[PDB]
């Protein structure tokens, strides 16, 4: 658990948000207007923090002791610094839109968008309501209830253990890919907010991990977080091949899928499935003749059977973890660059995370838990 929140610390936390706004306002960045838009998100977050701070005028002591708020204010500060220090490494590079520095900045923009949607849904109108927060899914709610009570936020370790007992997680690699999908704010905790979003995306709860594995980890269709212009641009490659479709998440509508697709007229359209789980929109859109070729590919998965339990290669996980971010980054901390390789499993990571896993009596390789017989140094930005 992080320490307490005295106002001295919310103040620094605002001086930082201001530094990132300045850095990101630079005309050279020519940051795309399109969401997630960090130049809106930070002001907005600042403004809700004030809203919160006003509703706790007398009660400023019981606010400081709120676990969720302590974790959130510490993540906000860490992420705000990671952004600042990003600009400080990247320098001149920040100014070309396809840089790895600029890629990282776009991953962070998303995280800010997730932290605000969490803050607004846990402190609606400025008042803590996390202990009452309703998990949209009966079975999922039961799970959180039975395992966690009215806790708003739980550490990943605890969450992983808990979930494992009902939907078994067979390998550190699967676990790492799971954590990659649920842990939206990237702080090593799961909130009842994130838990609700996930369980909605990958319902029905009865076959949860089996749904995520088939829709997210090994589906060519899955695009994770895309803008709509980004969807159109990826389908344009297939504008002459009716039935081509991809599906994506939307930072402005957490918890819902959006399917893009190519029609026989040479048009890209888009629909939000709302009624069923995604795998039933996809099964139906196939039967109907609309969703045929995921990402342009002729071999489209067979999802029936989601209603003989498809297994996943460790490689498929590894590649899936690499999916969200630049390759340069350690997918343990999501903060530093990779700089070491682990024999004989082959996994990459930053030296800091590795010696940390060891110092904490971790079992072998932080990813797969297999035994290291050796390690070796790698450089991720060779020409700099
Ligand atoms: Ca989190
Ligand atoms: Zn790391
Ligand atoms: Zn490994």
């Amino acid at each position: 658990p992080p320490g307490t929140v005295d106002k001295k610390m919310v103040e620094k936390c605002w001086k930082l948000m201001d530094k990132v706004v300045r850095l990101c306002q630079n005309p050279k960045l020519a940051l795309k207007n399109s969401p997630p838009y960090i130049l809106d998100l930070l002001p907005d977050t600042y403004q809700h923090l004030r809203t919160i701070l006003s509703r706790y005028e007398g009660k400023m002591e019981t606010l400081g002791e709120n676990e969720y708020f302590r974790v959130f204010m510490e993540n906000l500060m860490k992420k705000t610094k990671q952004t600042i220090s990003l600009f400080k490494e990247g320098k001149e590079r920040m100014y070309e839109e396809n840089s790895q520095p600029r890629r990282n900045l776009t991953k962070l923009s998303l995280i800010f968008s997730h932290m605000l949607a969490e803050l607004k849904g846990i402190f609606p109108s400025g008042l803590f309501q996390g202990d009452t927060f309703r998990i949209t899914k009966a079975d999922a709610a039961e799970f959180w209830r039975k395992a966690f009570g009215e806790k708003t936020i739980v550490p990943w370790k605890s969450f992983r253990q808990a979930l494992h007992e009902v939907h078994p997680i067979s390998s550190g690699l699967e676990a790492m890919a799971l954590k990659s999908t649920i842990d939206l704010t990237c702080n090593d905790y799961i909130s009842v907010f994130e838990f609700d979003i996930f369980t909605r995306l990958f319902q029905p709860w009865s076959s949860l991990l089996r749904n995520w594995n088939s829709l997210a980890v090994t589906h060519p269709g899955y695009m994770a977080f895309l803008t709509y212009d980004e969807v159109k641009a990826r389908l344009q490659k297939f504008i002459h091949k009716p039935g081509s479709y991809i599906f994506r998440l939307s930072c402005t509508r957490l918890g819902q899928w959006a399917i893009g697709y190519v029609t026989a007229d040479g048009n890209i359209l888009q629909t939000i499935p709302h009624n069923k789980p995604l795998f039933q929109a996809l099964i139906d859109g196939f039967r109907e003749g609309f969703y045929l070729f995921p990402d342009g590919r002729n071999q489209n998965p067979d999802l029936t059977g989601l209603c003989d339990h498809i297994k996943v290669t460790q490689e498929q996980y590894e590649l899936y973890c690499e999916m969200g971010s630049t390759f340069q980054l350690c997918k343990i901390c999501a903060e530093n660059d990779k700089d070491v390789k682990i024999e004989p499993c082959g996994h990459l990571m930053c030296t800091s995370c590795l010696t940390s896993w060891q110092e904490s009596e971790g079992q072998g390789c932080p990813f797969c838990r297999c035994e290291i017989k050796g390690t070796e140094p790698i450089v991720v930005d060779p020409f700099d």
